[PDB]
């Protein structure tokens, strides 16, 4: 008999069905050991060590104290009992550094005296599981070191930074390093919206008829926008800065209502002339197969799933053998998957829609031990969407809908390019003695290609045109007459920068190099649970406490929330995982200071311990929990105060017998920060 250990019961039952007689497959319920979480976790033998409760001996090369979580105590003893009756132990945790560390803890805890085989696989099928059992991988201690370094980093960061949050913001706040950076991202955007000032600008929208000079033109009518007047380009929204004043670029003319209306009046009665018309072909390549980042984005935009929901569903699909492993930065497809996807594309859409050659989407992954393939349907032959629809019906419907998304993306990635035309137009006229220029743009989809099988969804808050959208224009030739159906002077205002959705936050975490496949959703989940961020529709909105904590970190511990320093620490952890940096050297440099790392980083500034242990009696807690908004019409500053009972507005005013007396008005989450205007503040201060 052979004992096999995996992380979860679903995985345990699934591997057992494939390994057959002679294997006992059991679940570890995840991690079995952790650093001490309370004083009572410290065993008697270590109670004589003053560092035991922290769980890390920083003076002995950061030696950890791993103890068995009391909730996992019976799991360990049951595992120990089964080990006594087998001839071989198989460790079948996930192949990334998290799963490697779990296997390492199982070895350290069970101390086997029998052969050990470490199985690695990235899909759960009978071929994949059989191959893995027959070709085990040597235990990768570099992965384990990378996982352990991050665990200790997290412990030390919390140890040093938490008491500053307790003394200067609020008790029972928890420290979170990467979480505080993601929260800063959200706060920075909200601060940009509050400081945004709109500018007004006008143009003219024209509906133009071509069926007078060409009764075959299709469509007969179309719209065009005024874009130049007497050789000066007409100002648009991109021409104003965030304070509503013109950028320092080429000269423009800023039209207003009376301005634009006078141009339309001097025009109606006349006809317009096609000065120029251009056709330019385009060819769009398919989207790459999903990796974790793009799966979460598209599930969020198309399916409206939170990042956390997406990864819970993806985990069930994985453990049940429907898809490949869902924590990956690879968009590579294996040979059988490319061929299955081409076949499906051929059967569902026709030979014309299959790409002529197989399409490989190879990008360099951080660590080839940890990611082998895109997220795609499992198996040499993909399970059909209908068969999966019948199995995951009823309560498992979200599972089907994510599988369908993955299936369609995988098939579309092997399909032919989309083709169409980009269409341009210049239209001239005469409004009195001034030459006007009207511009129209278009785009056709001659051949949809892969778009027949997958079209990305535009971010709800950023907006935009879908990749399959069309704007058709009739065929025109220079000099051609056009009749003005309608002239509408049209007023506009610049808009503040859009809030993040969960989808665009994942995108920003990836592009800044701060997130990783195994952390994107837990980051986003955690900032919402700990109260830093909430959802208004699909928009992530920071809470007022998020402003207070972010300002504290920015003003006094800025290196800890710097985007570039954070991305570089993530890279260094990956270097440990590849065996190009040492766990112990990295921890010593980071915590105690050293000569290695990016210039001016925490390590190079003297280390985390010196950095946080500045003189804190010089950090005023009243200032930390005051968020300046604006002054009122009398010059008095209005500020949001974050108090034990929540947020409230406050200003100092003149009282009964002289000033300064506080005036307050309580606040709820109902009003987003950029909505609390002076007008709103004054209304709150009265009622």
């Amino acid at each position: 008999r052979r004992l096999v250990i995996v992380e979860s019961p679903t995985k345990a039952r699934k591997l057992a069905s494939y390994l057959g007689s002679g294997y006992i497959v059991e679940s570890s319920r995840g991690h079995i050991r952790d650093l001490p979480r309370a004083a009572s976790d410290v065993p008697a033998k270590y109670k004589s060590q003053p560092w035991a409760r922290l769980g890390v001996n920083v003076d002995a090369d950061f030696e950890p104290l791993y103890i068995i979580s009391p909730e996992k105590r019976s799991t360990v003893s049951e595992l120990r009992g089964l080990l006594k009756d087998v001839d071989e132990l198989y460790l079948a945790t996930d192949g990334d550094r998290e799963g490697e560390a779990i296997a390492w803890h199982l070895l350290e805890t069970l101390k086997p005296r029998i052969p050990v085989k470490r199985m690695v696989f990235h899909e759960i099928t009978e071929p994949a599981i059989r191959a893995a059992a027959e070709h085990p991988r040597d235990l990768d201690i570099d992965l384990v070191d990378a996982q352990e370094t991050r665990r200790i980093l997290d412990r030390l960061y919390g140890y040093e930074v938490s008491p500053v949050l307790w003394k200067k913001v609020a008790p029972k706040l928890s420290a979170g390093r990467v979480q505080s950076v993601a929260t800063r991202i959200i706060v920075a955007r909200e601060r940009d919206r509050m400081a945004f000032r709109s500018a007004a600008y006008w143009d003219i929208l024209a509906k133009l008829d071509a069926s007078v000079s060409d009764p075959d033109a299709a469509p007969p009518t179309f719209s065009a926008r005024l874009t130049a007047v007497a050789g000066r380009r007409v100002a648009t929204g991109r021409d104003f800065d965030s304070l509503g004043t013109l950028r320092k670029g080429d000269e423009v003319i800023v039209l207003d209502e009376g301005s634009a209306t006078a141009l339309a009046a001097g025009l109606d009665g006349t006809q317009l002339t096609v000065a120029s018309a251009e056709e330019k072909p385009y060819a769009r390549r398919p989207y790459p197969p999903f990796m974790t980042s793009t799966l979460q984005q598209e599930a969020s935009r198309k399916l409206r799933f939170s990042a956390e929901r997406t990864m819970s569903i993806a985990q069930r699909l994985y453990e049940n053998g429907y898809i490949t492993y869902m924590r990956t930065d690879s968009t590579t497809l294996s040979e059988s998957a490319i061929n299955a996807a081409r076949t499906q594309a051929r059967q569902l859409y026709g030979d014309e829609y299959v790409a002529p050659a197989p399409r490989q989407y190879t990008r360099k992954v951080k660590n080839a031990q940890e990611a082998h393939e895109a997220i795609r349907p499992a198996g040499e032959t993909f399970a059909t969407p209908d068969a999966v629809r019948r199995e995951l019906d009823g309560p498992n419907i979200d599972d089907f809908r994510l599988y369908e998304l993955i299936w369609q993306r995988t098939v579309a990635s092997q399909m032919a390019d989309a083709r169409g035309m980009t269409l341009s137009l210049r239209i001239t006229g005469m409004s009195g003695h001034q030459e006007v220029v009207f511009s129209a743009t278009g785009r056709t989809l001659t051949f949809p290609g892969f778009l027949k099988a997958y079209v990305e969804t535009v971010d709800e808050l950023v907006g935009g045109e879908a990749d399959d959208a069309e704007r058709r224009l009739p065929h025109l030739t220079p000099g051609q007459r056009l009749d003005i159906v309608e002239l509408t002077p049209d007023g506009h205002a610049t808009n503040p920068p859009a809030r993040y959705t969960e989808a665009s936050l994942v995108k920003a975490l990836e592009e800044l190099g701060i997130g990783r496949p195994s952390t994107y959703s837990s980051i986003i989940k955690t900032i919402q649970d700990r109260g830093y961020v909430h959802k208004k529709g699909s928009a992530l909105v920071p809470s007022w406490v998020a402003f207070a904590v972010t300002g504290l970190l920015e003003q006094h511990f800025g290196r800890l929330v710097d985007y570039d320093f954070t991305a570089a620490m993530e890279d260094e952890l990956d270097e440990i995982a590849a065996g190009n940096e040492r766990r112990t050297n990295w921890l010593n440099n980071f915590y105690f200071g050293g000569d290695h790392g990016v210039p001016d980083s925490v390590a190079r500034s003297g280390g985390l311990k010196k950095l946080v242990g500045i003189n804190l009696e010089g950090i005023d807690a009243r200032e930390v929990n005051s968020i300046k908004l604006f002054d009122d019409t009398h010059g008095r500053p209005i500020y949001v105060r974050v108090g034990k009972n929540g947020p409230y507005l406050e200003r100092l005013v003149a009282g009964d017998t002289g000033e300064p007396t506080p005036q307050r008005a309580n606040l709820s989450d109902s009003i987003t920060p950029d909505e609390l205007t002076l007008q709103v503040a004054e209304e709150l201060f009265a009622t």
